[PDB]
C-alpha cells in the first residue's frame, strides 16, 4: 500500500503555483522538473498526527487505484505534502459557475462520478468518500471526471450534502448511503447550475427542515433533453429519500446513469 509511494524533494519542482486552499490548505500547480509534467501538492498548515493522516490519505487514493479516481504520486517532507496527479481544468463547482454546459456532457459527468463512486463501495471492504461534492469533483483536460480529496474517506458549505440521518442521530455508524445522498446534491448541481441553499441564510431552519423531507427545489423538466431530465430528476429524488435504506445502490445508479449517455 505505502511501499510504491515515493518521496519527494522540493528540489525535484519548480514553477509553484496556489490552485485552492481552505482546512486542508494550500494545493500547488508545481512542475517536475526531471519528468517534465505537471503535479498538484496538497500541503500543510507540523505534528506526526498530520504525518500519519496525510500518509493515510496517500494510502487510501493508492488502494482505490481507478481510471476516475485521482492517481497519488507520494509524499513530499521539505514541506509536508501529497503529491498526486494535476487535473488542468479543475473542480466541477468552477465549471457549474462558468457557462452554460451541453446536456451530453452534464450526463456524462453524472455518470463517470457514478461509476468513480461504485468502484470505491465494490472494495472489500467498501471505502466510503464522505466528502463528496462538485468541489471535488475534478476534471482532466477533456472534461473527464477524477475523485478525488480522500481526508475524510473511511474504511458551512458540507452542511448541503450532509445526509439527514447525520443530523437526525449523534454519532451514527458511516455507510455507504452516506455517499448515495451526497451524490443526489452533486445531481442537483448539475441539472441547475447552481449551489444548494446558496439563497437561504439560516443553516438551522434549513437543516431542520431536512430532517423532515426538504430537499432543493425540483428543477424544471429541460428542453433539449426533456425524456433524460426527467429520468435524472427521479434518480437524484431516490438518492436524496429520507430513509437511507430505500435509497440506491451505486450498482442500480450507474445502471440508470450509463443508459442517459445513450
Ligand atoms: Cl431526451
Amino acid at each position: 500500500a505505502l511501499g510504491l509511494l515515493r518521496t519527494f524533494d522540493a528540489g525535484e519542482f519548480a514553477g509553484w503555483e496556489k490552485v485552492g486552499s481552505g482546512g486542508f490548505g494550500q494545493v500547488y500547480k508545481v512542475r517536475h522538473v526531471h519528468w517534465k509534467t505537471w503535479l498538484a501538492i496538497k500541503c500543510s498548515p507540523v505534528d506526526d498526527r498530520e504525518r500519519m493522516e496525510l500518509l493515510e490519505e496517500a494510502k487510501k487514493m493508492e488502494m482505490a487505484k481507478f481510471r476516475y479516481i485521482l492517481p497519488v504520486y507520494g509524499i513530499c517532507q521539505e514541506p509536508v505534502g501529497l503529491v498526486m496527479e494535476y487535473m488542468e481544468t479543475g473542480s466541477l463547482e468552477k465549471l457549474l459557475a462558468s457557462e452554460p454546459l451541453p446536456w451530453d456532457l452534464r450526463f456524462r459527468i453524472v455518470h463517470e462520478t457514478a461509476v468513480g463512486m461504485n468502484f470505491l463501495h465494490c472494495m472489500s471492504p467498501p471505502l466510503l468518500h464522505l466528502n463528496l461534492k462538485p468541489a471535488n469533483i475534478l476534471l482532466d483536460a477533456h472534461y473527464h471526471v477524477k475523485i478525488s480529496d480522500f481526508g475524510l474517506a473511511k474504511c458551512f458549505g458540507t452542511i448541503a450534502y450532509l445526509p439527514p440521518e447525520r443530523i437526525r442521530e449523534k454519532s451514527r455508524l458511516f455507510d455507504t448511503k452516506h455517499d448515495v445522498y451526497s451524490f443526489a446534491i452533486v445531481i442537483w448541481g448539475v441539472l441547475t447550475q447552481k449551489k444548494p441553499f446558496a439563497d437561504e441564510k439560516n443553516i438551522l431552519h434549513i437543516m431542520m427542515k431536512v430532517v423532515k423531507g426538504h430537499r432543493p427545489e425540483l428543477p424544471p423538466i429541460c428542453r433539449p433533453r426533456p425524456r433524460a431530465c426527467a429520468s435524472l430528476i427521479g434518480l437524484m429524488q431516490r438518492c436524496w429519500h429520507a430513509d437511507p435504506q430505500v435509497r440506491p445502490t451505486f450498482q442500480e445508479i450507474t445502471s440508470e446513469t450509463e443508459d442517459l449517455c445513450e
